[PDB]
């Protein structure tokens, strides 16, 4: 799977409120990655690189996390 195809998969999730809510239910980045793997699995997308944590491990926003706490928490949005 190409990086463009991966981006298309990401878009599908971003444009699906139901899947967004699922990602909001997840807390850590690892949990987020696990979820989108499940999404890819059900839909039939190649999540090899995702499983390897090469893609979809961080936001595209340039804004950096300013949180001081190093504890895990439920994702907002």
């Amino acid at each position: 799977m190409s990086s463009e195809q991966i981006e298309q998969f990401v878009e599908e999730i971003q444009r699906d409120p139901a899947l967004k809510e699922q990602l909001q239910l997840q807390g850590s980045i690892d949990e987020t990655i696990d979820k989108v793997i499940e999404i890819a699995k059900e839909k039939g997308y190649d999540f090899t690189a995702t499983e390897l944590k090469e893609y979809m491990e961080n936001p595209s926003d340039e804004e950096e996390e300013l949180s001081d706490s190093e504890l895990e928490a439920v994702a907002g949005g």
